[PDB]
């Protein structure tokens, strides 16, 4: 009972942005469920959304550890130690989010913006192409790709990518 009282406590929380209050709800949790993943992957999301990106990565390695085969957590790990600049860090978790799932699109996106940061322009144009051949929808995959060519001088691609993402945004915008 104590879980889900304080699991409901701390999300109500976070909602309404009492992140130090829904950190203390959800510590409560832990205090009894030390192996509470869900608790686990809410407490890395809001240190990450405090700016304490170490803590985060801390409650996420518990949550990993407890449930080696989620993708999302693996994300939200790769995104955490981009944060603080760990960036093979960033690309081992990432590509292990993407190992358990190929299809995940925010995974390989994120992954060319960690290449991106390294200078490693070219794997990270086909990181973005991978997330696009998910998603054709991605529209900040074509804007990346599109400043990556910008980056390249090769500027009339970058613009074709520049209108592609307009394309994509004029869609969505219509319904
Ligand atoms: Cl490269």
């Amino acid at each position: 009972e104590t879980t889900t009282i304080y699991m409901d406590i701390g999300d109500k929380k976070r909602t309404k942005g009492d992140f130090d209050g829904a950190i203390r709800a959800y510590k409560k949790v832990l205090k009894a469920d030390p192996n509470n993943v869900e608790t686990l992957l809410k407490l890395g999301k809001t240190y990450m959304d405090i700016g304490l990106p170490n803590d985060a990565i801390e409650s996420l390695k518990k949550f990993v550890v407890l449930d080696t085969t989620s993708a999302e957590a693996y994300y939200i790990l790769g995104s955490a130690n981009f944060m603080i600049d760990e960036k093979q860090a960033a690309i081992d978790a990432l590509q292990r989010a993407i190992a358990l799932n190929t299809v995940y699109a925010d995974a390989y996106y994120k992954l060319g913006l960690v290449y991106d940061s390294m200078g490693e322009h070219d794997k990270a144009i086909e990181a973005y192409e991978k997330t696009i051949s998910i998603k054709p929808g991605f529209i900040r995959a074509y804007q990346s790709i599109g400043l990556a060519y910008e980056g390249k001088g090769l500027r009339d691609e970058a613009v074709k990518y520049f209108k592609k993402a307009l394309e994509k945004e004029e869609k969505k915008a219509k319904y």
